[PDB]
């Protein structure tokens, strides 16, 4: 699924992503924007090995279990393919765990160097939340 940028912004209030570790909603967002382009389906080979999975792509070095990285952990205790789904449920949870665990968003690579510090807020500018 391919969502909108308000609708994303929705699902991810819905499932209280909404300033989780005080990250605004539009921080959320835009790092959806650029990690995903908001495609549930959206995945991409890191050069170790790796691969990123998801709409936040979610990384199988350390979240979740792929099958196929060698030395890595599953955090987050799901297959990488739940990370897919076009309900975003998983995805969030995991984000939660990862968001947590003392880097904050810089975690996200894409995020750290478009949204960190930019107008996040016009991510969910006219959206009906
Ligand atoms: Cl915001
Ligand atoms: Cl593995
Ligand atoms: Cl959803
Ligand atoms: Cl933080
Ligand atoms: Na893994
Ligand atoms: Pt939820």
């Amino acid at each position: 699924k391919v969502f909108g940028r308000c609708e994303l912004a929705a699902a991810m209030k819905r499932h209280g992503l909404d300033n989780y570790r005080g990250y605004s909603l539009g921080n959320w967002v835009c790092a959806a924007k650029f990690e995903s382009n908001f495609n549930t389906q959206a995945t991409n080979r890191n050069t170790d090995g790796s691969t990123d999975y998801g709409i936040l792509q979610i990384n199988s070095r350390w979240w979740c279990n792929d099958g196929r990285t060698p030395g890595s952990r599953n955090l987050c205790n799901i297959p990488c393919s739940a990370l897919l789904s076009s309900d975003i449920t998983a995805s969030v949870n995991c984000a939660k765990k990862i968001v947590s665990d003392g880097n904050g968003m810089n975690a996200w690579v894409a995020w750290r160097n478009r949204c960190k510090g930019t107008d996040v807020q016009a991510w969910i500018r006219g959206c009906r939340l």
